[PDB]
């Protein structure tokens, strides 16, 4: 009988805990909670790591597969690198954000009551080999983002030079096992959208544990993200796609009128990918080329995703100083590098820019089975209902963007 | 050259090796067996522990995939449930006879001459969460089938939502995916057959050593197991067919005289998937719809195995028994759970619910690798190739009278 | 800008190393190379040993499906067991050579200056079945290669027999999936390709090490193995083609004759694959019946790579004698066993038996990861741009010699 609007759901499910936490977090102790709602709770992380492989996986082997160059024309060339680059500085943007707001310093916690040290990191020759796998498999079997990515871009690639061959067979093979792929990777993002259900039971039991504990000097940088993020959104509007609306003689102030449709339906649906639909039909609105919005828009809803970068390259500061840990440069470069090619896994749904974080996390090794960041991503997933809705209005803004700009350079 | 039936070839080894075998457990000591002999028996069992995994993960996608709701008119849903729950209390007659009959107790062995002691279990909070696997291939990797399987139904959902989308590109990608895991499917079957002709050279060696050793107070426990089954067997019929068959104003009597034809060709051939041909014959035989026993008869025949649910339900209890070990009520429903979602993978074959057991027990922490299960188990899937012969002939049976069932309630 | 004919490519790299090696062999110290230099070559090794699971597997469980009785007319048959059989004497042969020839004896090395010694080897029943995969995921996720393509084999196999069912459902169900597999197969070898391109860059960093320290006593048996090849080689034809070529009332020299213009391109394309157009071109110009080289030719120059079993058979004695190793009779077979089943995979592309290598030592417990070996194998890897000219020119000669034999057989 649970068939409310998603959104809602959560929000109902979000502002409902907080309360029912802080009211149980007076009275009756908060080890109630710890032993009977953090269990419900958990299985939704439980129930996004899960998947977090597989999607880092065929999503980004695919992702490949379309970028694949030059199994693309050079109108995509043209706009893959804007996409690049949006997405780029978008992250460099988040680091600003996470520079002059320092969200979880002022938070940080000590888990079961012992303080988190980061392994020691391998000498930087290692740490490059060891994104080529040793073996696929074993590799892929266990954790190991930074080989595991590295080898999937590699088959992507390898696959699309294999329908360019003399022998048909062989054109298939890549075809079909490609395909196979594929599927697997769309099949994620639907258990994705079951898991998105459970998100309401899910993100109640979570951060009610998190006021329930912590008091509530956490809404202070709670807020405080929410702050660093929207802040660093509206901007990026203006400090980028403004800059270079006008950078090719398009006026800014009237594109977003017409954007005004798409956006705010973005905003509040989440899903850069069933909003495909509104996404294609302002484009011919403002006079958009029907064989050039019919190629980029279907490309940049699921690549440039330069909303997500933002939000890892800033959640990631909110994790580490929520640890009470400096972010070395070396792994400061990494969490973009890695939240770039996070985001061309990405296809634009619901909890998207939730998983990658592990992904992000893992990379810079912050196991997430260490509790410490556990308790301390519990939060930011909660509250990521909300950051959500800003980052996929921006997204699909960053897709038009471009696409208005080819067009005038086509 | 060799081409003997299998059956026989098989009850060949089986007969041959008790008498070699205690003609050799009073003469030149068992030891002999235990070196030149067993080596050549557990291959065999390697030979299947080897597939329980794609077999428990293909199977299982693909099973989910026939029953994914709503890919499945209702009449399906009826003749669903049917299965669901005569395999549902198949099982809990299992429990009974295994209740009533102590077979293990009386037997229990020493091993390498040390007792077994399970490991703790979890405190139930954990045990739940780790049903969701914290990552797919990790978990694949390596036993941990109570996720395997909770992964792998979600997945036969999830794609069965695939087929029915917008997108037709995406459309695609399941069919293709989905076909090939199956066939995965299929082949492990094959190789099973493949094994199945190992088999006697297999049952052999096994039964021999366990005859040479534990003298044979064993069977005594061996032919008290093959009561267990064909006692319990023969009663499932009168108390849950006999008992449903009139529930719908069918006779039962007549039924079986119809079925009589088909069931005692299963006896004798145990193989649910090649005895279709015969099975669908009868239908029209009695009286079926062609609409109706096109789409329950296939289907039954690889669901609904009523039979395996028991022949593991009390094979459990030998086992455990046999360790001189005590089954926990948790784990005891466990047993059960586990067993359908078993009968939910197997296609009907020779060694069928032998691996299967497997399955069962390396959910309840019974892992094969320790020798004191090795040894014991090593006894059930000796006369499997007998207890199987019944098990088949009523797995038929139930498809059947649920096919008269539904045909009367169409 | 890199574009250059790879081959001298490599060759650039290999003279231009050896020099630049041995000048800075005197100078500065070999350890400058150890830290600036080694860290390119690796790169390009663990760039190799990283397919090599993928491709022992992938290819063999098509391998078998190509081979697989009796989905090949008795046409195949006969020339099936040729090819094994001159791929068999052909490392009978390799091993002569590595008997009378001992390179690497007078090279032995101290790695980080401990001698290596090998682990102790399980009870020879063991052995055997650990060749049945205890979990076929678990055994792929790492090493193991005894079981990885006993399995991969088994499957291929139950494939081909999956085509041949009452069921068309299932019937397709083995080709895609098949299929798919096939292609994973094929990409790799892509891949190898894209790194025998780094194969300059690569080979240079190498070599260099190894003439920058092991002083220059190195290339006395570098060039002592160069011979025990090519001297092996010529012989190979001398021996068994020859004495095969008569043994039916062909003329061999005529038969070169004609091959000269596809043997002396084989040689210097080194792709067994891409000069299938040379091959059938000159087998209808010697007179052969095209449905007889259309479908042998296409099978040869994938498996009977009788060329490569050898390269490994020597490769092998290199190695073990170079950490002053005895090589025990039950690993000596199997180290063929293995070399063929070797050959099975490979399609006969550039790095080819190089990849395998591992593949051989993985099998005969020699672990890459030790760095003795590593730095052993780095040597023959080098250099192995040049032994995979002959070698490849060689793989196709018995190819055609099986055509012609054949057809006037047939
Ligand atoms: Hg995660
Ligand atoms: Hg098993
Ligand atoms: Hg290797
Ligand atoms: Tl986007
Ligand atoms: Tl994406
Ligand atoms: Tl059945
Ligand atoms: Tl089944
Ligand atoms: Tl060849
Ligand atoms: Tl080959």
């Amino acid at each position: 009988y649970i068939e409310y609007p998603v959104l809602q759901k959560i929000l109902i499910g979000l502002i409902l805990g907080a309360i029912v936490g802080l009211i149980l977090g007076h009275y009756g102790y908060a080890h109630a909670v710890h032993t009977y709602v953090k269990p419900f709770g958990d299985l939704f992380v439980r129930l996004l790591c899960m998947l977090v492989m597989p999607i880092v996986f065929a999503s980004l082997v695919v992702g490949a597969a379309s970028i694949s160059p030059a199994r693309l024309g050079r109108v995509g060339v043209k706009i893959v690198v804007y996409y690049l680059l949006t997405s780029a500085f978008a992250v460099t943007l988040g680091i600003i954000m996470a520079r002059l707001f320092n969200p979880g310093a002022g938070i940080h916690l000590a888990v079961g009551g012992q303080q988190f040290q980061p392994h020691q990191a391998p000498p930087l020759v290692h740490i490059l080999l060891d994104i080529v796998p040793t073996n696929p498999f074993g590799a892929l079997a266990n954790g190991q983002v930074l080989p595991t990515i590295f080898f999937a871009i590699i088959l992507g690639i390898a696959i699309t030079y294999l329908m360019n061959s003399e022998n048909e067979k062989v054109r298939k093979s890549a075809e079909t096992l490609l395909d196979a792929i594929n599927g697997l990777a769309e099949a994620m993002y639907k258990i994705v959208n079951g898991v998105m259900q459970y998100a309401p039971i899910g993100v109640f039991a979570l951060i009610a544990y998190v006021m329930a504990e912590q008091g509530v000097h956490v809404v202070g940088e709670l807020a405080k993200v929410t702050a660093a993020v929207y802040v660093g959104l509206t901007l990026q509007i203006l400090l980028v796609y403004f800059v270079l609306l006008k950078i090719y003689g398009i006026d800014p102030i009237s594109f977003i009128k017409h954007a005004k449709d798409a956006m705010l339906t973005a905003f509040v649906t989440r899903s850069s990918s069933g909003t495909l639909p509104v996404t294609m039909r302002v484009a011919k609105e403002m006079g958009i080329s029907e064989g050039i919005y019919s190629f980029t828009l279907p490309l940049g809803a699921t690549i440039n995703m330069d909303g997500t970068a933002l939000y890892q390259g800033v959640a990631t500061f909110f994790i580490a100083n929520a640890l009470g840990s400096h972010l070395t440069v070396g792994q400061q470069l990494t969490i973009v590098l890695t939240a770039v090619l996070a985001s061309i896994g990405t296809a634009g749904v619901p909890g998207a820019g939730a998983i990658m974080l592990c992904m992000v996390l893992h990379s810079v090794g912050l196991p997430l089975t260490d509790p410490n960041v556990a308790a301390a991503y519990a939060m930011i997933l909660g509250i990521d209902a909300i950051l959500d809705m800003g980052r996929t209005m921006v997204n699909v803004t960053g897709d038009l963007t471009g696409t208005a700009i080819v067009a005038k350079t086509e």
